[PDB]
């Protein structure tokens, strides 16, 4: 039992992660980047110790030496009597989502149309559509399919930060975290909401959570859900309950990651913290709630009913699974054995 210090991406991430400090009675500290690489920079200088991650940065960590300790679940309905640290990972659905009142739009006429993603470098947000979108072409001018996009990590005066309206001053515009008003789930979904993309790359999740009254932010609350469309693969069109059958590819869960020789005293801490703050935790919603940030996914994602043990002691190769792995592989060649840093 030593402190366990947790890397904030953004000031939003670091506030709330203040507030978890302090309700730990210091058993847990912050450390914050203006970068998620950054945050992994931090965790390999020792710096920091974890910080929770988009399966496209498990990657990149990966390859540094870091690895998975626990993992996000989110509510699901197989294994029933199984508690919720010892059930699998059921991983997320990427989807292509874009506005019903926008007919004619399928995944075919995608050139030269507008885009919001998450993230570069993110699964749902880059990755997959990217590494699809690649192969299809033959090109790798990946910079040159849209028209204009927002595209959180990407050169600020190119075409892919196009449509980022940075922050609240518009300072930071294009920057990979929360301040970025279009970065990350909820702002790329933002970002097709008020039809400045025409589609955005996001999961299913992100779609039902921000429509019908479920989010009480003033550019959602009257969003309905039968206004969107999921563009599947195909070519076709379907309502977003069609998730199941209408996806660009099964994403692995985000998950916390920290460098091997500190994990097993991550793990401990980070199982007693969500005792005491998560879903069910001792002191949420009492005092304070580690899995809620109030449709803001900081830290962790607002969906989260706690972070589950992996088992079978992963390497982050085979948490991140095979399919997937090589997906990134390829899509990394345009732009092998090496940690970037
Ligand atoms: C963009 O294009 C890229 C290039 O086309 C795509 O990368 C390709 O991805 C393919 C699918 O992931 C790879 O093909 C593999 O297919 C074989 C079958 O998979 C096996 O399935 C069994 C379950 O029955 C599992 O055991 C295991 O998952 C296997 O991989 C593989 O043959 C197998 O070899 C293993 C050896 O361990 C063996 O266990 C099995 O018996 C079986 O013989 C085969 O080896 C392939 O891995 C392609 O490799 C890959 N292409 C390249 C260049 O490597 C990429 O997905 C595309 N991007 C996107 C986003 O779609
Ligand atoms: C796309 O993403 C959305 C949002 O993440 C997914 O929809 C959610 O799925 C949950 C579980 O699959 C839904 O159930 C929740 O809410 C109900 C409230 O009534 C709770 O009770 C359940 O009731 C059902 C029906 O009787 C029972 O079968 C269950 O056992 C359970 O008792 C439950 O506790 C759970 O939290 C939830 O309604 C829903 N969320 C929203 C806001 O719509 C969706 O599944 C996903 N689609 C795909 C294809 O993955
Ligand atoms: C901070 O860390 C430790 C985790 O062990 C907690 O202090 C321990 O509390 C448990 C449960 O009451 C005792 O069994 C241990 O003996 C304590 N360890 C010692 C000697 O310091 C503490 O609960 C944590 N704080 C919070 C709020 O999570
Ligand atoms: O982390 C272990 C996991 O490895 C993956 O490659 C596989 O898809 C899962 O079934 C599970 O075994
Ligand atoms: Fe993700
Ligand atoms: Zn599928
Ligand atoms: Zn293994």
């Amino acid at each position: 039992y030593t402190r366990v210090v947790w890397c904030a991406v953004g000031p939003e991430e670091q506030k709330k992660c203040q507030q978890w400090s302090q309700q730990s009675g210091q058993n847990v500290t912050c450390a914050t980047a203006s970068t998620t690489d950054d945050c992994i920079v931090l965790v390999l200088k020792g710096e920091a110790d974890a910080l929770n991650l988009d399966g496209g940065y498990i990657y990149t960590a990966g390859k540094c030496g870091l690895v998975p300790v626990l993992a996000e679940n989110r509510k699901s309905s197989k294994h029933s009597s199984l508690d919720c640290v010892l059930r699998p990972t059921e991983g997320y659905l990427a989807v292509a989502v874009v506005k019903k009142a926008n007919e004619g739009l399928t995944w075919n006429s995608l050139k030269d149309k507008k885009s919001c993603h998450t993230a570069v470098d993110r699964t749902a947000g880059w990755n997959i559509p990217m590494g699809l979108i690649v192969n299809q072409t033959g090109s790798c001018a990946f910079d040159e399919f849209f028209s204009q996009s927002c595209a959180p990590g990407a050169d600020p005066k190119s075409r892919l930060c196009a449509l980022c309206a940075g922050d609240d001053q518009g300072l930071d515009k294009c920057v990979p975290n929360s301040k970025e008003k279009y970065y990350g789930y909820t702002g790329a979904f933002r970002c097709l909401a008020e039809d400045v993309g025409d589609v955005a790359f996001v999961k299913n999740d992100t779609v039902w959570e921000n429509t019908n009254g479920e989010s009480t932010a003033d550019w959602a609350k009257n969003l309905k859900r039968e206004d969107f469309r999921l563009l599947c693969l195909d070519g076709t069109r379907k309502p977003v309950t069609e998730a199941q059958s209408c996806h660009l590819a099964v994403a692995p869960n985000h998950a916390v990651v920290s460098r091997s020789d500190r994990a097993a005293h991550v793990e401990q801490v980070l199982l007693h913290q969500q005792a005491l703050f998560g879903k069910n935790g001792k002191n949420c919603p009492d005092k304070f709630c580690l899995f809620k940030s109030e449709t803001k996914n900081l830290l962790f994602n607002d969906n989260t009913e706690c972070l589950a043990k992996l088992g079978g002691r992963p390497t982050y190769e085979e948490y991140l699974g095979t399919e997937y792995v090589t997906a990134i592989a390829n899509l990394k060649k345009c732009s092998l054995e090496a940690c970037a840093f």
